């Protein structure tokens, strides 16, 4: 407890000795508390309007989806809130059979992830690639390293000085980075090294594997959410994530002890409060639930997520009982009998990227096996802990990782499965500018960045690409994409380039393809397919609306008005 961190809250201590003070009424309940201290507010109510797409997509001004969009908080009131609700709590203990068949399954689960790939240290080098107090891009260019390397030095000698969390500081994401990189650097939660994972295949290919997935027999496909799954991280799961260091080498398993048992397993937060004296920064702790702003919490949430719904598949096919899982004496025969024999197979029934997870059961027991997932503490969302969950038969239906799937027929006979969402969702976020004082010129690039991206992702939808057009009209020709549209992690921003979005569409759909056999190009936009008429409907589509009709048939005023205020550059006719 104190011997771990007791160093990181006399630093913070020491440099805010003024105005340190122990409120006696803090609000924490299951995090231990030890102090606070006064800064100033950090964030806003709302967000800016991209101008550009807005005056573009008209139609939607009158929608409540994207309306609400333009009001996210993050302000210290908003940031107490969301504490309330599901990071202020505690995670029962699992039961002694139900920590067995984990630590069983997540070595296991760990020998399988390892059996071609070593675990490495990461390197500044790498870090500063990446990035293409607190810090910015000014720092790897300083010697700034000078920081890292002695807090390195306490962190071989198993100790902690300044590695805090904020609800960050750059030195401290290097050193998680340098010991654990290696998991998202070195892809060991691909497809093809994990079976269930999906990292580095894109969100253009998650259909397919879905698709892929339906082919194998079995029951329905179910892709439970779970309630806060940052917050239901045990005890057990970090000791459990911890195994990984078993197949490193002394020096990298020794800075990786040290992430885990200092920075994971005991951790320093500081997070924003509002108070009737302004604005207090509090400072507390707990041994438990991860953190969402660290590198490989996706890599670590992934392979979670895969034990447990490997042992939930386990349950299901009658391999776990109640007895079982109450069980302190529970024997490993018939458990590590099932994973050498079946646990490959069943990996490759699952699509799992972090909390996201799609699974396809050998039938559909897995739908009432609930007692190991509620007794692991991943309780689904807005559902009765034993009511059983319902799966769906088709993969089209399926949700993951907030997207549905279409297959789609081309002209010539060819078959497309695009990514799909409430098409509500796709104009609200493009409407979104993130942050303040931008300029014309690179809110306009931003928009033409999410324009191209509905032209590679969300083609099929004749809202969007008529929106896309007419965005790629209204901005000059030469201007390039700024900042990022997704955030995401399946995002390959293939829309970033100036390149044709034609000859892009190809290279993504058709060349780079591996679902498409036929490689003939597409020569036209018009051979690019659209959803049905009523698939596009079911999905938000505008269309068949007198609004709609009449925003498309004036949108070249609108892109003109554009270009007016834009000034006098070089533009072309999308439309
Ligand atoms: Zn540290
Ligand atoms: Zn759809």
């Amino acid at each position: 407890n104190m011997d771990v961190i007791g160093e990181r809250i006399r630093r913070i201590k020491e440099e805010h000795s003024s105005t340190w003070h122990y409120d006696d009424e803090n609000p924490y309940k299951t995090w231990a508390y030890h102090g606070s201290y006064e800064v100033k507010a950090t964030g806003s109510a709302s967000s800016m309007i991209n101008g550009v797409v807005k005056l573009l997509t008209k139609p939607w001004d009158v929608v409540p989806t994207v309306t609400q969009m333009a009001m996210t908080d993050t302000t210290p009131f908003g940031q107490q809130r969301v504490f309330k609700e599901k990071v202020d709590t505690r995670t029962p203990k699992p039961m002694p059979g139900t920590r067995k068949v984990m630590e069983i399954t997540a070595g296991w689960l760990w020998r399988t992830l390892g059996r071609n790939k070593r675990p490495r240290l990461c390197t500044r080098e790498e870090f500063t690639k990446k990035v293409r107090d607190s810090a910015r891009a000014a720092v790897e260019d300083e010697e700034f390293w000078k920081l890292v390397d002695r807090e390195r030095e306490l962190h071989k000698q198993g100790k902690c000085g300044s590695c805090v969390y904020n609800m960050m500081w750059l030195g401290a994401r290097y050193l998680e980075f340098e010991a654990l990189g290696f998991l998202n650097e070195d892809h060991w939660f691909s497809r093809e090294n994990s079976y269930s994972g999906v990292e580095g295949e894109g969100l253009h290919k998650l259909g397919y594997i879905l698709r892929d997935i339906s082919k194998i027999p079995g029951g329905a496909m179910y892709a439970d959410d779970t309630a806060g799954w940052d917050t239901r991280i045990t005890e057990d799961d970090l000791h459990n994530e911890e195994k990984i260091t078993q197949q490193m080498d002394p020096e990298h398993r020794q800075l990786a002890n040290a992430i885990f048992k200092l920075t994971y397993q005991n951790k320093v937060v500081k997070v924003q409060r509002p108070t009737p004296k302004g604005t207090v920064m509090d400072i507390i702790s707990r041994k438990d639930q991860r953190g969402s702003g660290q590198v490989g919490t996706y890599g670590l949430n992934t392979f979670t997520n895969m034990e447990a719904q490997l042992i939930r598949q386990m349950e299901g096919e009658g391999v776990l009982s109640k007895t079982d899982l109450e069980n302190p004496h529970l024997l490993e025969k018939k458990i590590t009998q099932w994973l050498e024999t079946k646990g490959v197979e069943r990996l490759k029934r699952m699509a799992i990227s972090g909390d996201d997870c799609v699974v396809k059961p050998i039938d559909d027991r897995f739908a009432n096996a609930l007692l190991a997932l509620n007794d692991m503490g991943k309780v689904r969302k807005d559902i009765p802990q034993w009511q059983p969950s319902k799966g769906w038969h088709d993969w089209q239906q399926v949700p993951f990782c907030s997207h549905h799937f279409h297959e789609l027929i081309m002209k010539d006979g060819r078959k497309l499965v695009v990514p799909c969402r409430p098409q509500d969702e796709l104009i609200g976020r493009a409407r979104i500018s993130q942050g303040a004082g931008w300029s014309l010129k690179e809110t306009a690039c931003l928009g033409k960045a999410y324009a191209q991206m509905w032209a590679l992702m969300y083609f099929h939808r004749r809202d969007l690409r008529l929106a896309s057009n007419a965005i790629c009209s209204a901005v000059p020709v030469h201007w390039v994409p700024t900042s990022r549209t997704t955030w995401s992690i399946h995002a390959h921003h293939q829309w970033m380039t100036t390149e044709d979005m034609l000859t892009v569409w190809n290279r993504v759909w058709i060349e780079d393809n591996p679902w498409m056999e036929d490689k003939t190009p597409v020569t036209t936009w018009e051979d690019v397919p659209y959803l049905g008429k009523r698939e596009d409907q079911w999905c938000g589509s505008l269309i068949g609306l007198t609004s709609r009709a009449t925003w498309a048939q004036n949108i070249l005023t609108a892109i003109q008005q554009v270009r007016s205020l834009i000034g006098n550059e070089e533009f072309l006719d999308y439309m």
